[PDB]
């Protein structure tokens, strides 16, 4: 579902950065 993506990809970004 889209907010199984969406989840992933603000993870991916709020822990991209560490």
């Amino acid at each position: 579902g889209e907010e199984e993506l969406a989840e992933k990809a603000e993870f991916a970004r709020e822990l991209a950065n560490y």
